[PDB]
């Protein structure tokens, strides 16, 4: 699959990016007050990595949905001028541009 070939490329790039540090594992709701209540569908790169390694994606659109969810969740919970928020903006611009550079 050439669709699954690119998400693999773009995920590897997001995983190693400098600004990826808030998105490499799930947010622990025990550690973050309010997170369970505000964020209905948590998402992160390791979860996307797991879903890829298992064959859980069918189309690249499903992959795109999960990527965008990471950044929608980031902007729903974090302030744009917060440390995690700034990192999410850098990561979201990277994803959007890289995704468009292919499709
Ligand atoms: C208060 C900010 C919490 C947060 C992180 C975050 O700090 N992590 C990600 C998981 C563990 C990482 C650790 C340093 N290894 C750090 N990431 C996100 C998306 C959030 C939020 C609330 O949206």
């Amino acid at each position: 699959h050439s669709d699954l070939t690119f998400c693999e490329i773009i995920l590897m790039e997001m995983e190693s990016h400098d600004a990826a540090w808030p998105f490499l594992e799930p947010v622990n709701p025990r550690l973050v007050s309010g997170y369970r209540r505000i964020i209905k569908n948590p998402m992160d790169f390791s979860t996307m990595r797991h879903r890829l390694s298992r064959g859980g994606y069918t189309s690249s659109e499903e992959f795109a949905a999960d990527a965008l969810l990471v950044f929608d969740n980031c902007q729903t919970f974090n302030e744009d001028d917060s440390e995690v928020g700034k990192a999410g903006h850098i990561m979201r611009r990277f994803f959007e541009s890289r995704w468009e550079e292919f499709y």
